């Protein structure tokens, strides 16, 4: 069975992992188990009214006396699992040994709860552990209650308890009725009907509801105690359900791995279900959440804004505060770098005007430059593989420098198959986290890059063949422009698109140097007249070089408009010229301005230097190739005239510009973005320009992410619009050597594989 058949099975095996995605699938919660299982008979008998959750306490102990999760070892898990089951099999008289041997457990573990102090404290454990260390108490029950541990969390939950806001906690649902189960002496139960969720749950948490059942009888909250059990038989998990968190990471997770190709069908079925879901005050994890959670909702409005579903950024503004901080939950201080970094994600995703992602975008960077101080990456005491690489990633290539093999790339390095979840207690998610993602995603990476090391080789013969070694004008650098498209159009299905957009870019590159060498613009007269009339009746009058270079650009092209006619079913050679013949004379203004020694005005610029660019011409001979008839329809809306292809090429050129600029500003050209922009206001400052231009650039940018998500084109053309343009954002990103980082790009995508 070959890497092939490999993957043709695992790609089965999580086609059928989405078609199962239901409320969700977790692990058993030993702790919340035990509350459901405390529940007396409705019909008054002395009986548990879920027989089988007590004999599933019964049946499922550790070998060392603990309940909990086996897979992981975290202490608090452990010891308030195992108090909790044994404080349930006592009030129902039964399982004397286990209970003696979950008692000596949580004595041995009690005592060296002093060298687990770097770990994460469980979800509301401070108020729910010392709660039950009361009960056991008043049951008699033999632990060490003196251990400065155990008698220090109880007087701390005092003290926590009577400083807890109570208009807050009776206003509207909070995180605080996800643990009721440890405030049952202190709240008004009639206040806290008001907040029941509409499944009947109390923050969606098994033990909570079965604490608030028993204090009032409340019939809703049995139903969602059934509804539980109607998925999970005998035991119920830690908080319920997850269909919105589920899906919304698995497809996250698919699409970072750079495997999501594979499932199309599959994440579209599952994002029109968290669609059908979406709220405009945002969402939880699960379905009619009773309070809606950041992290939940800036996944989804991402992903959703991305798949071309009418989410608005307005969701996020139920996580701002008055000062523009963003947390969590609405009124709350709570947040993390998993969530900020989620938030980070989706506020780069933004169209113009969009203030709030825009705020988002601050308060998230601030946050997660300041938390990378203090986290170590693959720290031991975290559920996540390791954050700080993907929080790294995330701040230094953004949306707009993130190519997909490299993100890819990146995340097939940081993702933990194994990784599992802190909430009450520890939990796993088997669809977000597990092996056959990342088998798959290896194995599916290796396999693209050995096709593209091939097809790099065969573009390498091609520059040789053409004798190109002999321009003495221009630097060869097949591999570095072949590595443009292979980061984002990858697929082995655009091996042709591929090669005619790196030959086509090799060519803008040589004849922008031909045409920027300050020779004689009549000589330069002649290759665009050679173009025009598409012949060689010019080359005897062209000098040595260009002589060369123009009878490769004819032979180069000859080929591939022969290859476009046969794909497009009609001549292609008419469409090839005009594509070239506006490019040529883009380069054409620019080399009269510069023998005139002229400084246009900066929108005069800016309008020739948007072409001249190239990226345009690029993608419009690259469009011809993707394997689908390109017809008049589709191409309007990506030729020349279209704002589309325009914010491509004036984003490419503004970035370029606001860098180059540099050392060309000695080199000779006196004409550029930042130099034609301090002509237009003499009464301007340098940086205040430099500045001013990065402004541009990214309003334009915005506008660039808008056109790419809502017009209607086929994906295909979108991405050879929209990645040409981030390709550009990357090669010339503002840095802090240069060439460095360019080399370790292209070893990442085309040579060293990902094991």
């Amino acid at each position: 069975a070959s890497d092939e058949k490999r993957i043709e099975t695992l790609i089965s095996e999580i086609k059928n992992m989405f078609r199962c995605m239901g409320y969700g699938e977790t692990n058993p919660s030993a702790y919340d188990t035990a509350w459901v299982a405390r529940i007396p008979a409705v019909d008054g008998s002395d009986n548990p009214h879920f027989p089988e959750t007590v004999e599933w306490i019964l049946q499922n102990q550790l070998k060392d006396g603990s309940w909990g999760e086996g897979f992981y070892f975290l202490a608090y898990d452990r010891i308030l699992a195992t108090l909790a089951c044994i404080i349930t099999l006592t009030l129902w008289r039964t399982g004397e040994t286990q209970v003696q041997k979950g008692i000596e457990f949580f004595r041995t573990q009690a005592g060296k709860m002093e060298d687990e102090a770097d770990s994460h404290r469980p979800s509301g454990f401070e108020i729910v552990f010392p709660a039950m260390l009361k009960e056991a108490k008043i049951l008699g029950l033999d632990l060490p209650y003196d251990l400065p541990f155990l008698k220090q969390i109880i007087e701390k939950r005092e003290a926590k308890l009577k400083r807890i806001p109570t208009d807050v906690l009776y206003a509207l649902p909070t995180t605080l009725l996800y643990s009721l189960e440890g405030l049952q002496e202190i709240v008004d139960w009639q206040k806290i009907m008001k907040l029941q969720s509409k499944d009947g749950s109390f923050l969606s948490s098994p033990a909570s509801t079965a604490a608030v059942f028993m204090r009032t009888g409340n019939k809703k909250c049995l139903d969602f105690l059934n509804f539980v059990l109607k998925k999970f038989g005998n035991h119920v998990p830690c908080h319920y359900p997850l269909d919105l968190f589920e899906r919304l990471w698995a497809v996250d997770t698919v699409e970072r791995l750079g495997i999501d190709r594979h499932f199309k069908e599959e994440i579209k079925e599952a994002l029109d279900y968290v669609y059908s879901h979406w709220d405009e005050r945002g969402i939880g994890w699960a379905r009619e959440n009773p309070v809606p959670d950041i992290d939940d909702t800036a996944m989804g409005l991402r992903i959703l804004r991305l798949h071309g579903y009418n989410v608005s950024s307005d969701v996020l503004k139920t996580f701002r505060d008055e000062n523009g901080e963003f947390f969590c939950f609405l009124g709350q201080t709570q947040r993390g770098v998993t969530d900020m970094l989620n938030v980070n994600r989706c506020s780069h995703v933004s169209f113009p005007g969009e203030t709030i992602m825009e705020e988002a975008k601050l308060c998230t960077e601030r946050y997660l430059r300041n938390a990378l101080e203090n986290v170590d990456a693959f720290d031991k005491w975290a559920f996540k593989k390791n954050i700080r690489g993907e929080v790294e990633y995330a701040l230094k290539y953004p949306w707009h420098k993130s190519m997909p093999r490299l993100e890819a790339r990146s995340y097939i390095e940081n993702y933990g198959p194994d990784d599992v979840w802190l909430g009450k207690t520890v939990y796993m998610m088997p669809y977000i986290s597990n092996e056959k993602y990342l088998e798959l995603a290896k194995l599916d990476f290796n396999k693209v890059q050995s096709i593209h090391q091939t097809e790099l080789q065969d573009l390498r013969r091609w520059w040789k063949s053409s004798g190109f070694t002999d321009l003495n004008f221009t630097r060869e650098r097949v591999t570095e422009i072949y590595f443009s498209p292979a980061s984002f159009i990858f697929e082995p299905e655009f091996s042709k698109c591929r090669e005619v957009y790196t030959k086509t870019s090799n060519f803008t590159v040589i004849l922008d140097d031909l045409y920027d060498a300050h020779g004689s613009l009549d000589d330069l007269k002649l290759f665009t007249e050679s173009v025009k009339r598409w012949d060689l009746s010019l080359v005897d009058q062209m000098p040595q070089q260009m002589k060369i270079c123009f009878v490769g650009f004819y032979n180069t092209f000859n080929d591939i408009a022969k290859e476009g006619r046969e794909r497009q079913g009609r001549d292609v050679l008419g469409y090839i010229q005009n594509v070239w013949k506006v490019q040529l004379e883009a380069y054409t203004k620019e080399a009269e301005w510069s023998e005139a020694k002229y400084v246009p005005s900066f929108n005069e610029y800016i309008e020739n230097a948007s072409v001249s660019i190239a990226l345009g011409t690029v993608v419009l001979i690259s469009a011809l190739f993707t394997g689908e008839v390109l017809t008049d329809e589709v191409l309007s809306k990506i030729d020349r005239e279209s704002r589309f292809l325009q914010l491509m090429g004036l984003t490419g050129r503004l970035v370029n510009d606001t860098k180059t600029y540099q050392a060309e500003r000695g080199q000779g050209e006196v004409a550029s973005a930042i130099q034609c922009y301090m002509k237009d206001h003499p009464k301007i400052s340098e940086e205040e320009a430099l500045q001013h231009v990065y402004s541009v650039m990214e309003n334009a940018l915005e506008e660039l992410n808008r056109e790419f998500v809502n017009n209607k084109i086929p994906d295909i053309y979108k991405r050879l619009v929209f990645e040409t343009a981030r390709i550009m954002q990357l090669f010339y990103m503002q840095g802090d050597s240069h060439d460095m980082e360019i080399k370790e790009h292209v070893k990442n995508c085309l040579f060293q594989p990902v094991a």
